[PDB]
């Protein structure tokens, strides 16, 4: 249980982050959610976190590609919650092209969100965690923070950067009651992956499900997707006392991707 | 909860393995324990697992440096339990000396227990897990399965070997309902470490506690020991559904050792 | 020998890059040099590459923190040389502070030079290498592309990013006659390190040389600096036929830093 | 040049080790060769090292699965050469089967040769290198010292062990003029691989060359074999002064295998 904890999840209006926020609320944490989407859907998400799980939930819209807006988001989140105990740096985007064709603005947008926002969000959260002597920073990296694939230069660079940044954060705060770790998923069937499944299905002249199977066979030896729910369980474990001496490391849920 | 699971923990009469067995029993698993020590202490351990936690517990004495005895141990364990769902390959030993002074019999004894027993125990358990379509093999490696220190050639080689073997096990059994992962602890204050603390305290002319502090400062940025209880929580997480797609990987609880 | 090769070295007016350019010229390559410094020193560097080693050398001033200026640099370099066979992405900077005190403009400046310039320079070079069916991209990462230290968040993140980017580059160009690898130095006594040695000497109240010794003892088990000359030899090896199937990897010259 | 160096190559009657011995002799080192094969072929190998390259060469038959015979081999090699400057621990074997079917005697034979012989050979060589203040120990690991594949439990465990052991060796001897590094090849078309190519060709009902292509496509993004000659060049580089601060690390020549 994380009863009375105060949690922030970036990019929690979809996908993995939505499951992060749900599992943390189900464990008893109050939660700040964040991200884009349809306003009616976001408010139903917010209000149902409260009505299902009996916690407080707040939605703060911030485009975390802007540094100042990320730092201001953290301050607003902490004010809403009355503190900040668990920060999940989750928001991220993907774009695929070979390096020489890779758009300079997509490189800049993936580095800004997928790497720099993790730095700015961490910097703004740390003093709150340091003054209270307890904290969790849970960065959502990827198998692509440890290995590469073709056509994903910006994303692999950003995610490797998040793994490095996670290690620094942990070393700087070692013994202070604060841990920092990176969850590194393999394929999870969210919209970020569905786009790639569709691009495959068109490239190969096959249906969507045969395309999902080929996606998995290429990288993920279990031939099964990792689920958002499993990922939210991993974050609940990282938040637990058993994980008090787990810091500066990666937690790979990837169906065997990085074992080969 | 792991209610009704059937677990085996090698080297569970002391240290980390004793905490493994306790936490698994507290989660509801029946447990086979194993290892050396004083018979009165071992039977009190067995019987109190049952009387505290309401599970069945069995002690099977096997010296796991013998291959056949390890394979026969697994069969006897499975017969006792009526199955075998979770295998914790934990038993291990340490010896410190520079390579050119390192005793050939201590190299052979550390490779036999710390590496080969993990192979023989896995081989004997696998067909039971494959026929039922579910399993957990949890190997206790070390930070020394990922990095090295001086004077620990056999142990670092064995533990690196266990990390490799964990990856193979996971790949061969990917998608079958069986996962295999390696818990990689930093310093944990058990008798295996207390001996090194004492050797330090004599080398340096200092008390035991100043020696423990120097041990930690050299390797473990948190300056705190990892606890057996924390480690048993990590094994309970690896045994959970959230970890169904966590396979072939290492889970480092090391206070930041391997982040630097 | 690399007789008739055409090489580009970013940040080759000092330090490691100057030795890169020297060793490549001594192997027979024509060389483009780049970086800041005193104009008289830069022209003496250029002209002495030619007069000592009998190659052609060109100095192209570009601030590689600007993306367009990096891409325009590569085109100008290729025009100067009449081709582009070996690209050494070396220019980089350092800044030390804890995360919550780390200046947002220094994060942006280290990501721009130490990571994004490697991407833009690679993107501009690749089509030249792809059309000729031969190439070397040699990225200068760091031990800090594989592990972390305190107070170096931007730099560790950038260098991890360069290791990821090196892997992508290599995978996208596998079998085309082009390799991409990352040289990962430990401490090398250049101005980037001398500043840290001086900061230590002031923190500790000791002379500069005792400070250099403490720098080395903390991280580098050999207790000796890696030299720029050794690093230029590593790049000459990466450029050789023996390294035709060495791609997507790191080459650590770090006195044992990353072995522990 | 390695003029006047004294080198030992285990398992140098075939494959990679034969190329190791050739390249070292071509650089000017005297060489001890070792391994099984037809006596006429071994003596022609020995004598042609001398007659082509003008060095001294000696053949010492030792089965390095025996610890004492490995230690006695090193002493005999050093007596032959009048010293011992470069030790290449290369001899190794492979066997493929799933873990539960993997023969206990093949596990023991792969651990004995592929791991323990590297320990015994290193232990016997070290005091000779320590007394002279210079040495190279070059261990031939594999991509399978860093990642796994199915059906190769003993070999992946042994090779991971060699990577760990390489790190210890380097740390214990850091700053003494002795380095220890692991060359980690991807696929190299020697008899050890030809057997696997043939097993594939039968499994799939295809010719030998289509089977070699499928072997490469599964693991090695360049779609080209690494050559023994390239590997001997890597060992000649590790033996050079440029590599004086390269210690405790892996040098991957694997066509991109471990980048993904
Ligand atoms: N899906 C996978 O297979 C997979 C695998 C490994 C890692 N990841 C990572 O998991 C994380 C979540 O991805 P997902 O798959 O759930 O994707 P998703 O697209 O379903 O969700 C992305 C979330 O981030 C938000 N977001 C996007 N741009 C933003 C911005 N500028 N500011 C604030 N919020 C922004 C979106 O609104 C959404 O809430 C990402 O960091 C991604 O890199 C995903
Ligand atoms: N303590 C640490 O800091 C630390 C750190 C990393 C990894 N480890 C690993 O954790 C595991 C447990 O170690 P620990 O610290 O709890 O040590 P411990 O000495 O307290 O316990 C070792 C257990 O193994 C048993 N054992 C020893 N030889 C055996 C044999 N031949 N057959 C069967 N059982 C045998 C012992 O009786 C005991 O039950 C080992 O694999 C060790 O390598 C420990
Ligand atoms: N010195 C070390 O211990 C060490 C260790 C590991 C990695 N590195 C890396 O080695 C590389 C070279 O560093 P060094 O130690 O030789 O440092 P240095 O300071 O001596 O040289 C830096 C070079 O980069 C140039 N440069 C700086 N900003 C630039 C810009 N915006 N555009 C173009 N050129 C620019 C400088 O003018 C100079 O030529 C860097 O990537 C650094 O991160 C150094
Ligand atoms: N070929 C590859 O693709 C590949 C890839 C990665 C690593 N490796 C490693 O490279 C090394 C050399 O393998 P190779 O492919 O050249 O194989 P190879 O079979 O062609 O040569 C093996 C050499 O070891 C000798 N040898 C075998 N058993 C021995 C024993 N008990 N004592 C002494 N010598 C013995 C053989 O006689 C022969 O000289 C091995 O360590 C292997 O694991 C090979
Ligand atoms: C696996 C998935 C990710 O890393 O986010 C991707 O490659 O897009
Ligand atoms: C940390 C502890 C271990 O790895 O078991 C040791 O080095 O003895
Ligand atoms: C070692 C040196 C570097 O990585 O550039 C530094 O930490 O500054
Ligand atoms: C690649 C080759 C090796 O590692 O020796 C093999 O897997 O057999
Ligand atoms: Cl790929
Ligand atoms: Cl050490
Ligand atoms: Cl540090
Ligand atoms: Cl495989
Ligand atoms: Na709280
Ligand atoms: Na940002
Ligand atoms: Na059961
Ligand atoms: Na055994
Ligand atoms: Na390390
Ligand atoms: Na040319
Ligand atoms: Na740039
Ligand atoms: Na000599
Ligand atoms: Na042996
Ligand atoms: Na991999």
């Amino acid at each position: 249980m994380l009863k009375g904890k105060k949690a922030v999840v970036t990019g929690s209006t979809s996908g993995i982050g939505l499951a992060m926020a749900t599992e943390l609320a189900k464990a008893g944490a109050d939660v700040v959610i964040n991200g884009f989407g349809q306003p009616e859907d976001i408010e139903r998400e917010r209000s149902t976190l409260e009505s299902k799980f009996g916690v407080k939930a707040y939605y703060l819209n911030a485009d975390l590609s802007d540094a100042q807006a990320t730092r201001d988001f953290i301050a607003k989140a902490a004010e809403a919650l009355g503190g900040l105990d668990i920060l999940v740096n989750n928001a991220g985007i993907q774009h695929t092209a070979p390096i020489e064709e890779f758009p300079v603005d997509k490189w800049n947008a993936i580095i800004a969100l997928n790497l720099s926002a993790v730095f700015h969000g961490t910097a703004a959260a740390l003093p709150i965690m340091q003054k209270q002597g307890w904290g969790r920073i849970i960065n959502i990296a990827s198998a692509h923070g440890l290995v590469a694939s073709v056509n994903k230069s910006a994303y692999v660079a950003a995610k490797h950067g998040v793994v490095g940044l996670t290690k620094v954060t942990a070393l700087e705060n070692a013994g202070k009651g604060i841990t920092c770790n990176a969850i590194c998923p393999g394929w999870v069937r969210t919209p970020l992956v569905e786009k790639q499944i569709e691009a495959i299905s068109q490239q190969k002249g096959i249906d969507i499900e045969a395309a999902a199977r080929e996606l998995l066979a290429e990288k993920q030896p279990s031939l099964q997707f990792v689920t958002p729910e499993q990922l939210g369980g991993a974050a609940v474990f990282l938040s637990s006392a058993a994980a008090d001496q787990m810091t500066g490391t990666t937690l790979s849920l990837d169906g065997g991707w990085t074992a080969r």
